[PDB]
């Protein structure tokens, strides 16, 4: 049995394209693995705080309740990530970057000695053995163009903490009409079917 | 006479590497252009809110909630400020392979359809024109021109979209390798800054 962790980050709630893709992933995964446990963390519904001077200080004198709470949340998020086998991440493109909702999550899980460390061989990620799937929706078409810096960035960040097995699924041209959008979702769903079947 | 807008984003206050670079930039600009006015907005000291579902609604009628009203007023303020200056200095250190969230929130409030960019018969076009931008980016490690630096290309893409195509990049890398290496990195960065100021 595998445990699947789904991280939603869209700020569009019910109208989220990436959220619709994560729902499809969950639907298909539950159908294939009826015993698998799925945990969903909606980073928009339940926001993670912005990494500021006070919080970064906490992650490395007495701590204020705010700092204590943020540290506890960081621990929770990290423990949750390490406890699951399949990590599904919704990462749509907002102003050429990922949603701040997801960025805040990354800023709290990237911690020296906890999710990565340095050895005789150099930097080594500590979140091992995971299978990750990135579901990224975009209004325009950026894949394989100089304007898509989020896919490369996600690969680098995830790799740094140890998640190197990352499948990227894209749904682009969403803002170019119901036809283009519909075909984008269909090809993304086909991509998800492949991941689920793998 | 030119008006310089300096955007600070480090969360390290007085220990900020990028902050120290922006201070040098300011010091040098004041030396070479004694009549220019400098405006500084510290995005850590005076934080911009996170773009959430409610706030994005504020930027496009349906009545706005009190929070959306404030967010819209802030967006207008930030945009008016950006358009009112000639030289835009942006501190953009690398935090977990991305820029600081403090700066990202600022970007999310200044990117507005019909105000900082629009669509014409020529396609998308930025509305923040005639600007000279200078990015000051410090890193603990060394990433320039490698696959681990996605911030430089991202900044060029974002700024260009709103119209700022004239962008100079200044890097200070290897800060995490000790005081000796950091000093040389700071020294080279200051030399690059001198050239931008003298241009
Ligand atoms: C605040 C905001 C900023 C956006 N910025 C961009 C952008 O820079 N480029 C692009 O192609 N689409 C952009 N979009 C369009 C979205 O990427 C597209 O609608 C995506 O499918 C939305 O996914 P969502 O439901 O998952 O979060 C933006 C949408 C919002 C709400
Ligand atoms: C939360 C946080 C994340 C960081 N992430 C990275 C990173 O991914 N790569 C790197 O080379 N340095 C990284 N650094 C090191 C900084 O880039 C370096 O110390 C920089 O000079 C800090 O500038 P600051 O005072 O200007 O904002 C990080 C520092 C902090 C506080």
């Amino acid at each position: 049995m595998s445990k699947v962790l789904v991280l939603k980050s869209s700020i569009l709630a019910g109208y989220s394209q990436s959220g619709q893709l994560t729902d499809y992933f969950i639907e298909q995964w539950r159908e294939k693995h009826v015993a698998d446990e799925i945990t969903v963390r909606d980073l928009a519904a339940n926001p993670v705080p912005v990494l500021d001077g006070e919080l970064v200080g906490a992650m490395r004198a007495p701590l204020t309740p705010r700092q204590q709470d943020a540290l506890a949340l960081s621990d929770e998020l990290i423990a949750e990530l390490k406890a699951h086998d399949v990590i599904v991440i919704a990462a749509p493109m907002y102003n050429f970057n990922i949603p701040t909702q997801l960025k805040n999550y990354f800023d709290l899980i990237a911690r020296a000695g906890i999710t990565f460390r340095y050895t005789e061989k150099g930097p080594e990620g500590l979140v091992t053995g995971k299978r990750a799937v990135v579901l990224s929706s975009r209004g325009g078409i950026h894949k394989d163009t100089p304007t898509d810096l989020i896919a490369p960035y996600l690969k680098v960040f995830l790799g740094f903490i140890g998640i190197t097995d990352v499948n990227f699924v894209f749904a682009e041209g969403i803002a170019y009409g119901p036809e283009v959008a519909a075909k984008a979702q269909a090809d993304a769903k086909a991509a998800i079917d492949s991941v689920v079947a793998a």
